[PDB]
Order: structure tokens, then sequence, then C-alpha cells
């Protein structure tokens, strides 16, 4: 089923308590949603499906190119599908910067507020505010009012401090020192938003994260930044030094070393975003299909091709199954496999 | 917008009166739905999006494989998208034989009946009963009760007399004399169902039709069968000899000669089904993408590929645009281009 | 065996007498030579293997790029191979313009003169002088002295009047009226060189010929130009009006209509050049090989490929066999199949 | 130039004295010969071109399939080409087992004996007798008489003790303990043939060698076997313990670790055979060419392709250049680069 807000909060609490995390898989289509949910199910795991601004625009089609339309359409599709799987599936929106709030997160929030006002549940269970490109104080000012709106709609807010390196859509962030979150940013976050009691939130605190897949080991993660952020917050809050007040989000998950994932889990990461690796998994058998069936997918030497192999289902089923396998791998990497809160086992 | 039942009836009436038809494009996904609707819009045309049994199964994902789930999920997706286009889009289900009625058309009918009972409109605007594999009397007995249910849910029923040749999913129909509908079958149809006054229906009367794309000219259509069927019916009904009591459906549209389409339009074809040609149009740029970007979509010689080209959106946008072009061609072949009943022009 | 000058003259005499012609296949390598000779043998036919200036440069390798070296190396290779086939194989050099005479045809002539002086036979059995880019009088002045040298070395000279359209190497000739040979050019040729008694020669008189392969029918051949050239010459020589004093060469053979070849044969064509079509035949199975074995010819996803399919012999044997089939087709198109003067049958 | 027997002996003496070796590159064609020689030249190095039984059969063409014909044809081609390069190129034949002696090495020896009898030099400068599949005593009995014939024709004999693992043509040798040469085999070799004074020879003593390319490190070489073989022989001959009486040949060179090559050079390897790696280098840009030019090398959607890219020279020039680069790498790996005995520098 789709995660209710209550089940989603239980999911994250269980993950936190037991030092595991859920994959948050970027999807762009019916096929990619289907692949993600089947991956969760095959792994006996709960999970999160997320739409980026570009993914939502793509989902709306070339004749529309509207983020709200694409996200709503894909969300409605997902609600129907997820009802037929035993595992819990949460819907999320990825990086939304300041100039897209009015055309993505805010109208989506308003849609969910309306549903809640009628006694229903929100369409999405979490939304990301990415204010990493503006100064920390402005980031958190926007975060505070968005958190009030989100909590009122039974929605968890994800926020970001520090910058994720690499290319996300047309835009590149330089890989530098800004990829490492400062102690003061950790402190200001707690001051501004508390530790859950003013609305539940997730913190994408960056520790060297880079979107994309580079040669293994080229991206230099420093998970210790997270351990120190937890210590900083526990001190502010008057908690024991081993308390973990933050629920962390691991961006740029694809291409990470297994040891880096394992370490991050020890410091309170409850969500790891995966996009690039599942994109490769989806595309890889499509490529193979076109090459091995080149004379069926192309009308060559006066022949008319072979429908059996140019039927989009023929290669897209292969794409789906391959992406699902990669999602199973993510569930085993993050230790959420076999832990679905439905215990359908 | 999605066609209301009243707008759909107006569409078909206009097409009939003016000797044009709408394309009915088989879709299987968010991308193919988006491509079809954009094609209609680019052509300034209304149109029909249809899901086959296999298309619906595919739409539900490999972990579900349920026709009702896939059709409902894709339908809900389509309702969101179609609201953002000026043209009218009707939703339809394709070939449903006797052994799949209880797991496809009937439960879908029941869903729409429920919506109508609450003062709403049906989820789908038409459904196909394909009883061509059973004797004509059984075919029409089932048709009569389905027509009552359909009319009660504000849904048009499509039925089939005669067999369409070729392969549709795993199953092949032999290309023979059964592809040509008999006069008695035309007569029994009118006796059983009337001419609209017991429920609105479309008639897929076969005249040599074959699913798929063979070398141009290999498939031998006999559109005169349709002209004679109209004459047969007008005689039964006591109408002038030039009356056209049937609304005909042209199956196996892909690969047809332009002259064959033109002739069929003169005898009351109001709907032509297209699947194979739009499948080729969708796949063709995907094939080209994989070949020209072979070293980006594959991790070769120890390199890690190129995300920009293995991102599924990169080739699927090309697929969408190419399929939309083929749909524009169908609208111009069927003379519905520039005739949308929204007159947004 | 390699055609001796006496056997080559007999070949051409037989072809002329019986209204058939030999294919002259452009080759560039051991594999293409092997493919051509096997094609001749499979067709029970004699034939001609020819090297263009660019083909000879290619044959010499990227470290040498010397036309004489490449032609000699490929010729020596061919002498060894041809000895093992029952059919007669003549060696020829293709288009040599004025600025390449001193670095191609002349030094090759000198090599053969040396062999003949020692009591041997020439290395090549014919050479082409292409003076179509200079005025007719200069063309024939050069032709006359080259003919003396060639005859002294037991070599037949091919000359060209009129221009062949299209691209031959880096250089394009415009497709225009210059592609059609003038009566005066026919007359000047006979005046300058006679009709065999001052040295045996072949005449590439152009009649709309274009190098390359365009859509069937786009190239407009006028074989009547040849019939009139024969009439013009028979008049000058005081022969009956149905005499055929010229041995014609049909350039741009690839992509020609079968009816065009048949007509040209009636007017004394004894040699038709084929390059573009045999290039496509050679390459086509190589393309197929790479696509169907994509994961064997490329080291993908950390694997090391599959030697069985990246071994150049695996696809080059397929290339050879396919090119040989196209050469068999040329022998059947030109009616030389089953007519080898060895009568090994 | 082609290496005279005197220059070839000088080459090997220089390599031995200075602890370097020459690559022996398997070739199958004009293009592969050209690529190999250009590689030697680019590296300022002498080198060896070798034809296997299968390579020679391939070189003779599908209509002939005769090892002697193919080897002679390719050798004659090579003599013309090599004259135009400043470096010395030696011609060799690879693995010839007992059942192919009468149809490969023996007739080739007879051809060279004839040339020498007329005051000329041999066609090939070395030939390989591979008797590893028969007992050591039979191997060396055949070796002794072949050595007499070879020396009389100014030809060096290569022999093999121990088995090379892997697939060489249709035949596979199991990767086991037989891949490691025994001390007694080293001793019997010296007893039978001496140390050069009864005819010059090269010794392919196996030390774990495997034909082909497996994942780096999977093939376990033991170069110490060679050091001990040298010690064994120096003892038999009454030489100092650091003497190197054997000239060793390193089979299965492709895919070897650089450290393994470096070690082998210290123990008297003067020749390393490379085939599989140069095959991959030749094929790799051909694959890339077909993919990136897929719509030019195939006639698609009713188009006629693009001659510029289906011309075999277009991709074979790329193949040549890539194989030459790999040969340059071999010259730098074996430390013969910059050491050509022509000192053209
Ligand atoms: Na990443
Ligand atoms: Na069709
Ligand atoms: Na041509
Ligand atoms: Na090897
Ligand atoms: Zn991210
Ligand atoms: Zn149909
Ligand atoms: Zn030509
Ligand atoms: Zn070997």
């Amino acid at each position: 089923p789709i995660a209710t807000p209550e089940v989603y909060a239980e999911m994250l609490g269980q993950a936190k308590q037991n030092s595991y995390a859920f994959p948050a898989i970027n999807c762009t289509s019916s096929e990619t949603v289907n692949a993600a949910i089947k991956g969760f199910a095959d792994a006996g795991s709960d999970g999160i499906i997320q739409f980026s601004t570009g993914g939502a625009e793509f989902g709306s089609g070339l004749g529309v190119k509207d983020m709200v339309t694409g996200a709503v359409a894909l969300a409605e599709f997902t609600h129907v599908i997820a009802a037929k799987y035993p595992v819990n599936v949460a819907l999320h929106t990825d990086h939304c910067p300041k100039d897209k709030l009015d055309s993505y997160v805010r109208p989506l929030l308003a849609i969910s507020a309306q549903r809640v006002s009628k006694g229903g549940n929100p369409l999405f269970q979490s939304h990301m505010w990415d204010g990493s490109a503006v100064p920390i104080d402005e980031n958190l000012a926007i975060a505070q009012e968005l958190l009030k709106a989100a909590a009122a709609a039974k929605i968890i807010l994800e926020i970001e401090i520090g910058v994720v390196g690499g290319e996300e859509d047309g835009v590149a962030n330089e890989i530098n020192e800004k990829l490492y979150t400062s102690p003061e940013d950790f402190e200001k976050t707690i001051e501004a938003l508390g530790a859950g009691e003013h609305g539940k939130y997730l913190l994408a605190a960056t520790f060297g994260n880079v979107h994309g897949v580079y040669k293994p080991g080229n991206v230099k993660l420093r998970p210790d930044i997270l351990a120190q952020g937890q210590q900083v917050a526990a001190a502010k809050l008057g908690l024991p030094a081993d308390a973990k007040p933050f629920d962390f989000v691991f961006h740029g998950g694809s291409g990470s070393l297994k040891s880096e994932i394992e370490e991050a889990l020890r410091y309170g990461v409850v969500k790891m975003n995966v996009d690039t690796d599942t994109q490769y998994a989806f595309t890889r058998p499509i490529a193979g299909h076109m090459f091995t069936n080149y004379d069926g997918v192309l009308k060559v030497d006066g022949e008319v091709g072979v429908k059996k192999v140019y039927d989009p289902r023929s290669y897209l089923k292969k794409a789906e199954a391959s992406m699902s396998q990669r999602v199973v791998q993510a569930c085993n990497d993050l230790h959420c496999a076999g832990k679905s809160l439905t215990h359908h086992h």
C-alpha cells in the first residue's frame, strides 16, 4: 500500500532505532515506478519513490511540461499500483530550489492540505526544500514556514544544508569544500526547527556527496561530518553524547562504496537517494536489446522489421526487471531488506 | 480534457456526418499516453487512447500482472494529463475475448457504474467486446447484455464480427476467408442490438484486416464489404439505400494503403485502430540513440558510461516526439486533423 | 590463373563476339581480392580485379601511402592466389588522371616493360588513363604515347572520353551534360589510335554514368550514345553500319538497372566496373556481426570480451562470402557466368 | 626492409645481450601486416610478423583454404611493404603440430631451400615446430631433422617444450600442470640440438602461458622456470652459473602483467608472441564505427546508406591505426622500442 503518514513515521522510527535506511528511488514514468515498487517487494522491504523537478516535467509530457501536472499524474498512477503490493511505499519530491517553490512544492502542499481538510491523507508523504544555494538563515526561514504547512498536511519536510556536487538536470555544482556541512549549520537547524516537536523533518546534511557515478573511489565522502552533527545537536538539546537527534538523508547514493554506506548508517542516515545507478540498470538491457535485434528494430534492406522486438514492451520489461534488481541491491546495502512493516514475509 | 460521454457521442456524430474518423492509439505507459495526446494536440484533433489486455497487464508491472489494475492506473494517469490539453481524449479498452470478460471488461464496467451512481462520469468512455472467436449468436447474446450494462454506465460498446488476421499478443489468427464479414452477420447484428436505440455501439466488421505491418500491399482489404453491410442494414431498417446505420471500426490500421483508408472512410468508418506503426515510431529513435551513443549507454573499456545519455529521459523524449509525429500522420490520414470539437484552433 | 596477355585478349574477343562483359571489381586488400576471385570461380567466370589510386594508397598502409607500392604488393599477392583457381583473373588499375601518371601508371608500366624485356609477362594486364578532365586533344595525345608503351609491355590501355559523375575519393564531379560523350570525341578517338592496329585499347565512353549508389532510377543512363559511337566509328573505318569497332567500358556499374546493363551489352560493352555495391556487400555482415556480438566485441561492465568474435577472421570471413555473392550476381548480370575460357566447368 | 638471416641473427643477439625482446605479431591480412609494420616503425623498433596455420588458411581465401598458399601470398605482400620501412621485419610461422608439418612447415622449408640454392635468401626467416603434444623424445627427434633443413635454408627453428594453455583455433588445451616445463625437458633439448652449433634455434619453454586474454591476474605465470632452465643448461655445458644458453619465446603474451614481462626478460626471453590483444585493438574501432554510423552502414527505412562510411577503407584505416598503437605498446613493454638495428632514428 501507499504509506499513510502514520506508517511513514513508524518506518523512519524503526530504521533509526535499528541503524538501517530506505532507498529513495528517482522515477520518471509508469515503467520506472513499477520497477522500483517490484524491487521493494522482491526485497521484502518498504521504500520511497521520488520525483525530481525534471522527472515531474518529463512525466507531464512534451506538450505540457508542467511539474505539478507530472508529479500529480505519476502520484495517482503510483497510488493504484502500490495498493496491490504488500510493502509500504512512500511518495516524495526531490530537490526544489527557491525559484521553483511556487510552481512545485507549494502547489503540491496545497493539494494535500485540501485532501486533509476533507478527512483524507496527503497525496505525497514528504517534500524536499533544497535551499542550499541561499544563505543558511534564509534557507531556514523558508524551511520554518514550509515545515508548518507540511506538518498541517501530515507531510514530512526534507531540507538540505551544504551543497551536493555534480550535475542535476542542466545545472552543475562545483565539487569543492562547500560539499561539507559546517557545525554552525547543524546548530542553526536545531535552533530554527527543533528536533521534531515543531514538525517532523529529514536533514540532507552533505558530507562530500556528489550526484552521478564517477570511477569508484573518486568521490571522497566524510561520514564523520554526520557523527559530529549528531554530537553538536545532542549538546544543544542536553541529551547524552551518543544521542542522534537528526534523521539524515544520504544524497548522491549511486556509485558509493559499500563501506561508506555502512559507516553513514551508524550515524543516523534513514534515507539514501539513488537515481544514476537505477538509470544505468534500466537502460542497460534496452541497449543490449537494440544491438542484438538490430535487424528487427530497424527496417533494413527493404524489409519491414520485426514487431515482436520493436514492440516497446519487449525491451521495457527487460528494463523494468533490471532496475528492480538494482533496487533489491539498494535494500540489501541499506539493511532494510526483509524488514517491511507489513510483515507479510 | 477527457471526453465526457456526451462529447464522445458528439465526436462520433461529427465524424460520421462528415466522413472522417479518429485514430485509436494503443498505449502501454505514461510515455506512450503522453505521445498520443501530444499527437492529437499537434494535429488540432480529438482522439482515442486504448489499452489492450496485454497493454494493461504490462501497465500493472511485472509484480502485479493484473489487467484491471493496469488499465485503472493508466486511466487515472491519463485523466490528469488530458485535463491540460485543449483537445478531447476518449479512453477505450481493446480486444477482450470471452475468457477475459470477468477479469477485464466486466470489472471495469462495474467501476464506472459505481462512479455514475454517485453522479460522476465513467472512467472509460468505451470498451471492446471481441466475440469473433465464438459463433455469431453467442457473440451477440453476450453483446446484448454488455450493451445494457455499458449504456447504463454512459459507455459505448465496441463489438466485432469476423476475425482480424495476425498476431495479437501470444495468439495468431490465420489469414483466410473468415477475415471477411458475412451479410447474415450484419443482419443479425441489427436484429439483436438495433441501430443505437438500445444503447450506442461501434461495429468492428472485418474486411480483410490484419494486425501488424507486412510489406505494403500484401494485406488485401475489401472495403466494399462495409458498403454492402450498410446497404443490408438500411434495407432491414426501411431506410434509403444510401443510409449508413453502422459506425464502423477499422482494425489493423498500421501499414494500410492511403487509398484503402480513403475508401473505408466513405462507408462509415469512424474509428481506426493504430498500434504497430506507433510502436515502430516510438522504438526507432531509441534504437538510433543506443547505436550513436554506444560508448555512453555501455560501460566500456573500464569507463563508467555517460549519464547524460543513459538517463532514460534522453531517449524516451525522442521516442515520445517520434510517436507523436506518427499520430499526427494518422489524424491527417483520417481527416480529423484541425477538427477538434473544442475549436481551440 | 592470372590472365596472360594472350588469354586476356581472347577473353575480350569472346565477350565482344557473344555480347557479354566481365565485371571489373575494385579491391583494396587481401580479403577483397580473395572475395572477388572466389566470386568469379563460383560463377564459373573469368574476371578483372582493379585497384584505384586510393585503393593502392590504402593497400600500401598508413606508414607508406605510396600508390606504386600498394598496387605492386596487392598484385604480387593476387598472382599467388589466382594460380590456385581454375578461372582467368586479369589485373587492372582504375582512374589515373594527368597529375598522377608519373606516380602510378608510368612507373607501373616501366616495371612491366622490365619483366617483358627478360622474357616474362607484365605484372598488370591493363591500365587506365583517365584524361576526361583535360581537353579531348590533350587526352588523346597522352593516350597515344601511353598506348605505344602499353602495347610494348603487352598491356591493354583503357582511356576515358566524357566525365563520370559523382565522388571518387575526395573529389566530386558534377552530374551534368558532360556525362554524355560527343560524336566528335568518338571520331577523334578513332583518328588518333585507330581500331586496335596501333595497340589494343578499351574505351570508357560515358553515357550518363555516375560513381556510387543512388535511389534506383535516379541516375539516367543513355546507352544509345554507345550505339551511335559504334556507328560513327564504323563510318570512319568504312565498315558495315552494324560493326562495333569499340570495346566499351561501363563505369559506375553499381546501382544500375538490370535493363540498362542488358541494353549496354548490345552495343559492345565488354567490361563493367563495380565498386560501391561490392563495398556494401563486404561491410553489411561486418555491421551485423558487431551489433549481434556487441558484448563480445566490446569489453563491457568489467568483462574482457569474447575472442571468438573479436578475432578479425570471424567477421571478415562473413564479409568475404557476402562480397563473393555480389560478384556472382555481377557475372550473371553481365552474362559471363559459366563462360570461363579455362572450361573447367 | 625484410630481415636477412644475418640481420635476424644480429637482432636476436642484440636483444639477448641487452635483456630485451621483439614482439611477434600474428597477422592474417594485408591490413594486419600493414598495422604491425607501422607499429614497429612508429616505435623505432625491429619486429617479427607471424602467420598461424589458421591465419595462413584465412589468408588463402575461402575458395582455396591452403596454408602454404596463404603464407606465401602474405609473405610476398610483406616483402614489398617492408622494403619501404627503415626497420627490420622478420617473417615467421606459428604453431605447427605433427599432422600439419607435411602441409605447412616442410613445403615452406622446401621453397626457401630452392631460393637459397639459386643464391637468394629464404622467404621466411624462422618457422615454428610445435611438438608439445607428442612425447619429448619424438618432439626432439623431429626437431633435430627440421633443424638441419632449416639451418641449410638459412632459417631459425622455433621449438616448444611444455604445453600452452587455452584455445588456438578450434582446439583447446587444458590449463594444468603440463603448462610448466620440466628440468629433464630442458636437459634433453641441449643434448639433442646443442646450444646453437648445430643450427640456430629458439625455445618456447612454457611457464604457465595461456593463449588469449582472461581477467588480469587469472593466468599464473612462473618465470622462475626459465631461470632454472638456463641454470640447468649452463651446468650441462660447463658454463658459469649465470650463463643463458637458451633464447626463450614467451607465448600467450596478450593480457600478461607488465611485471611478468619484465621478469621474463631477465631470464633470456628474446621473442614475445602477441595475437589476442592486437585482435582486440584492430576490431575495437570497427565496432565503434558500425555503431556510430549505423544508418550509413545499413540501408534503413528505404534509404540507400552512405558510401563514405560503408567503404571498407573508412573503418579499416581506423583498425590499422589502433592495432599499430598496440604494437607500439608491445615494443615499449619489451624494451625494443628505439633500438632498431638500422639506426635510422
Ligand atoms: Na553518486
Ligand atoms: Na495492420
Ligand atoms: Na553507380
Ligand atoms: Na595470453
Ligand atoms: Zn540529491
Ligand atoms: Zn484490433
Ligand atoms: Zn569508374
Ligand atoms: Zn603461441
